[PDB]
């Protein structure tokens, strides 16, 4: 849930008034008191920092881009002929906070973090795989709301290819995606626009009739015996981290390849001939065994001792 | 367990071995063969990253060490002086691996990797607090043996203190420490000495006669159906990272303070008023409000508006 930090300080306050007027030396706040004695509009979140629990299963992909290149050589000599595709492709996060909290019901505006997360995935046939991803994540504590997020990235794949006399070679692009699911850890750090002997004063308590007040800090509020579970010790600063929760759903591609159709130019009716590039070339541009992601166990010769 | 890697990699031999000779191309290598026709030796283990489960209850301490300094002015004026300590402490860890692997039985050099782990922790009378330790973790993924290493710290704590004629002020420097039981995971990295077409060789395999070999891939390794789930999918450069486990405990100082006790000069029997410097000291050499450590909940006046 998103917690009222609000409500929360009303209550630590109250439980600690009776007994050393947090801290304050003199005066009748009036325990316990209305919320109209308080204003935690000084608390600040800081700090925010998203950690994914990354995935370990392998994910199924599916056909995102397809787009072909023609080649031609109608003349009676190979050439060595060069593909190139560049696409331009975005990868989308929508990140949804399951446990944070807010200030009396504020809407804190939207940041946003590049974070990288690991892809396990699964290649045509059922091949095993792993990669990295680094996108935007959009995040709010404050709401659980979806926040959306794009990554735009450019597939530049270049190839010379060998086109025999008399032939048209087409080749193929296939871009692989997928879906993802990612829990990610949220945290926030608790502190405040004002300070006092070294502590985040988290707000003010007024008297009841608002002539004077005494400050609410930091340590009462993590030394209060009901602090909810997700509020961390008192940090070396004397601030307080809260590990919220987000779950992130993401979209994007993975892989691509090019595979190469061979036709007599005369007959573009019937291959004659089909292989791939060599490599798959990955979202974050590395290049791996095609391999990997095709029904194509490595081979090797034999050799003599 | 500790894996056998040797066993794991003659298993995936022989399953593809009557399917498709491994990818080899001719040959009668008389499937099943035997550990005889293999050699693993060639295998390493790349890239050890330990990755801690970091604690997050807040840890009971116990006084590891106590020590006095002795402050005297028999003088009629107050005098500013100044107290020193200087403490050398030893943190020891000792890691266990839970889950590793071994190629054939043989036990791989125990490495050292510096690690950052949260330690959060109790005072005096119950504060809770959060700090961060780096320290010397030895760890070895093919023996459960307990891997031992130290890591050296100094307690710099230099405090003026007022004091007044005819008194003597006592100094009592205290050192709160614990012992932790941190689990984390230790990823090692499956490569070899050779590669053919870009994968790691995980071994070669002789024929019966010795007269003749074929490389075994990894991408034969990642690919067998009956991998154990420590195994990894291939990485982008054909490796297989195992995800293990190890436990360690952590035992280290955690936090200082200094007491301060006034006598008369001429009475060293009774305490006049004692007193704590205003903070303590954390093993990171990073300084907190007193009040966090003690039963000394932080004051404040009250403001007129």
């Amino acid at each position: 849930a998103i917690l009222d930090l609000k409500s929360l300080v009303l209550n630590a306050i109250n439980y600690w008034g009776p007994k050393n007027n947090n801290g304050i030396q003199g005066g009748d706040f009036g325990y316990p008191i209305s919320e109209k004695q308080i204003d935690t509009s000084i608390i600040t979140s800081t700090h925010p920092r998203l950690i994914p629990h990354d995935l370990t299963i392998p994910q199924n992909l599916e056909t995102i881009f397809t787009t072909t290149q023609v080649l031609t050589n109608n003349t009676d000599l190979q050439q060595s002929q060069t593909v190139s595709f560049a696409k331009k492709t975005t990868t989308t996060t929508s990140t949804s906070t399951t446990n944070g909290w807010t200030e009396g019901g504020k809407i804190s505006d939207t940041l946003e973090e590049k974070v990288s997360v690991s892809i396990p995935f699964i290649g045509e046939g059922g091949g095993k795989n792993s990669t990295t991803i680094e996108a935007n994540f959009a995040h709010n504590s404050s709401t659980t709301t979806f926040q959306q997020a794009s990554t735009d990235i450019e597939w530049n794949i270049s190839q010379p290819v060998l086109v025999p006399p008399r032939k048209q070679v087409v080749a193929t692009l296939v871009i692989m995606g997928g879906n993802f699911t990612i829990p990610m850890d949220l945290m926030t750090t608790i502190d405040s626009t004002e300070h006092y002997s070294g502590y985040p004063i988290l707000t003010w308590i007024s008297s009841p009739d608002n002539s004077y007040n005494g400050p609410f800090m930091s340590w009462y509020f993590a030394n209060w015996p009901n602090l909810p579970s997700g509020f961390g010790p008192l940090n070396s600063d004397n601030t307080v981290t809260y590990t919220g929760s987000v779950v992130s759903q993401v979209s994007a591609g993975v892989y691509a390849t090019v595979r190469f159709d061979q036709y007599d130019i005369h007959n573009l009716r019937t291959i004659e001939k089909t292989w791939y590039a060599r490599h798959a070339t990955l979202h974050n541009g590395k290049k791996i065994s095609i391999n990997n992601v095709t029904e194509m166990a490595p081979t090797s010769p034999i050799k003599t001792n």
